[PDB]
């Protein structure tokens, strides 16, 4: 069961296929159309079913040229209104009918932004962008809203002429809309059977350029050229992930590149990968997140969690593969350099959660909570943490490779849990089931705080980082005349990340230590998105005053939650600046994404 779904379960009935027809209104801030939906009856009988809602408005449902009996219940919360659809005559076990449901999404879609035209790159025209996961595609359309669903789809789409629309799915032409000279409809179509979480629109005046055999990167106009640079090797990664996971299935790796409030990193849109315009440092040195996004298109769009509670599936397995293509790319070591540097990010979310904390449980039972409000690194961090940890005790990263390519194969176009997973693991180890009933698997899976078992890491890049900060912390001032910009020259862009995150953990730091800081290593100049956020955040922990006005700029300036959220959350609990945080969310709040200002709202106890 899905407790997060308000829908008829897939042991009921089943979405085969969405056939969307759809107009994009920037005057009304409303999408308008009609949801044709093939369900397949699993059930004999069948008489009615419930879909998923969130803030729609139907005008009508038709099945079979009629117009038919449905009801909008109470809403639920975040988990929308549930509408049940009285079906004109009961359908037997594996019959399907086409429902189409006429609709009109509200201007607060939790699923939408929509930008004015100054709060894009050009200032001349508006901008859509939609992000469903986990449980927004209810506030596009009706459907059953549930990743235990799998549906093909085919779209078109109505918008203003002089924009482009583009989606999750292979590009199928584009014409003048016959009913409005003013508009072009483009056509699209996913032939691959997808969760509806991974539907994905954008709109906006998007330029395109080429960067590899199967990808474009799209963009507005002044984004472009920047774009095609920073992701060169997204080809290259691909090829990586193809040999590791097998074959792409999905026609086109492309690439769109957000305006600045995308809440996200990244998300894998089939066929389509969103990105968050801070990736684009100058230098390429982001790029795990491509790569992350790109083993999406195995672990996650292949085989996906079958409800929220299994999140873990989707992110740890695409975290443990993500790290394999940097290690291919740039060496074994650099894998375990990310490896423990994501078991620091785990440290630092049971530390901001508390070790009991039910968030920081592997699994989690999501059944009255907003996954917007459980969302953190744990099912990615402690994910990964359980597949290092059984790689280094079944064998090493060849045999787990081997595993992780079978388990795709096992379970590519379906959904699964924790336990169809751990059975498959027992099938494939059947050898080893003695070194597999060695692991915790109740405290791995199901208990709070950190894991019960540490794996090993290779710590060879991140000695210099622990002993430049180490030397930080335990400085005092007669000691600061030492530090010279000459301590960075050995240190990549990753390790002089590691070196602020080692520093962040001891943080506050002496005001006069951090001075030093910016006086010897300038990092105010650095504009690398992961460096600056992290000094930032050391710097307003550690109450430097001139930092306010910095951190305010770059958690406006930008909407990626990542960042957003710690910031504004160390502006709050900073004295000297507590009150120009809460004035600066509600001057800007109305025009956030709506679920960042959602969760900044509620992270800075407004409203
Ligand atoms: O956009 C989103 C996509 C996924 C989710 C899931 C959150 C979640 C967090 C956990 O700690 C455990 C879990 O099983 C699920 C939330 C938002
Ligand atoms: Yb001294
Ligand atoms: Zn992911």
């Amino acid at each position: 069961v899905d407790t997060c779904s308000l829908a008829s379960p897939a042991s009921v009935c089943r979405t085969k296929h969405l056939h969307l027809r759809c107009s994009v209104d920037f005057t009304r801030r409303t999408l308008t159309g009609t949801a044709a939906l093939t369900v397949q009856s699993q059930e004999d009988n069948l008489r009615s079913l419930v879909l998923d809602t969130k803030d729609l408005t139907i005008e009508k449902v038709v099945i079979n040229g009629q117009e038919v009996k449905y009801a909008l219940g109470e809403r639920q919360s975040y988990k929308g209104s549930p509408m049940e659809i009285s079906l004109p005559i009961a359908l037997s076990k594996n019959q399907e009918i086409v429902i189409e449901i006429s609709f009109e999404t509200s201007p607060k879609s939790s699923a939408l932004q929509w930008l004015t035209p100054e709060q894009t790159s050009g200032k001349e025209h508006p901008y859509l962008f939609s992000q469903c996961q986990a449980i927004h595609c209810r506030a596009i359309l009706p459907c059953q809203d549930t990743p235990s669903v799998k549906l093909t789809y085919t779209a078109e789409v109505s918008v203003p002429k002089e924009l482009v629309a583009l989606m999750s799915a292979i590009r199928d032409g584009e014409t003048p809309d016959p009913e409005d000279p003013s508009r072009k409809i483009y056509k699209f179509i996913q032939k691959v059977p997808i969760p509806c979480y991974l539907i994905a629109l954008v709109v906006g005046a998007l330029e395109s350029r080429q960067i590899g055999p199967r990808t474009l990167v799209w963009s507005e106009k002044e984004q472009v050229e920047k774009s095609a640079y920073e992701f060169s090797e997204t080809e290259s990664m691909l090829k990586i992930a193809e040999d590791l996971g097998g074959p792409y299935v999905w026609g086109q790796y492309d690439l769109l590149v957000l305006p600045p409030s995308f809440p996200y990193g990244g998300m894998e849109n089939p066929c389509l990968t969103f990105v968050t315009p801070t990736l684009l440092a100058g230098d390429k040195s982001l790029s795990n997140v491509i790569a992350h996004e790109i083993s999406h298109s195995w672990t996650g769009n292949l085989v996906t969690n079958k409800t929220w509670d299994h999140f873990w599936l989707n992110e740890g397995h695409t975290v443990y593969l993500e790290r394999h293509i940097c290690g291919r790319l740039f060496g074994e070591k650099f894998r375990h350099f990310n490896a423990l540097g994501g078991w620091g990010e785990l440290q630092n979310s049971v530390k901001t959660f508390g070790e009991t904390h039910p968030f920081t449980k592997l699994v989690v039972d999501l059944t009255d909570i907003d996954p917007d409000v459980a969302y953190s690194s744990v099912p990615y961090e402690k994910g990964f943490a359980l597949l290092f940890y059984l790689e280094q005790l079944l064998g090493g990263p060849e045999i787990f490779l081997g595993f992780l390519k079978a388990y795709v194969e096992k379970f590519s176009y379906k959904s699964i849990t924790t336990d169809d997973w751990k059975d498959f693991l027992y099938s494939y180890f059947k050898d080893k089931v003695d070194v597999l009933n060695q692991v915790d698997w109740n405290a791995w899976l199901y208990s709070p705080g950190l894991p019960p078992i540490k794996p090993n890491y290779d710590m060879t890049l991140t000695n210099a980082c622990i002993a430049l900060s180490q030397r930080w912390i335990t400085a005092k001032e007669d000691d600061l005349n030492s530090f010279n910009a000459t301590d960075l020259k050995d240190l990549s862009s990753h390790q002089l990340n590691e070196f602020l995150a080692q520093t962040l953990q001891r943080a506050p730091l002496p005001l006069g230590h951090i001075k030093r800081m910016q006086e010897v290593y300038n990092f105010n100049a650095i504009n690398n998105s992961e460096i600056r956020f992290r000094w930032l955040r050391l710097c307003i922990q550690s109450k430097w005053e001139d930092a306010i006005p910095l951190a305010l700029k770059m958690a406006t300036e930008q909407g990626r939650m990542k960042f957003t959220r710690p910031l504004f959350k160390d502006l709050a609990a900073f004295d000297k600046s507590h009150d120009q945080a809460v004035r600066t969310y509600q001057e800007h709040k109305a025009s956030m994404h709506p679920v960042t200002a959602m969760l900044v709202g509620k992270d800075l106890k407004v409203d």
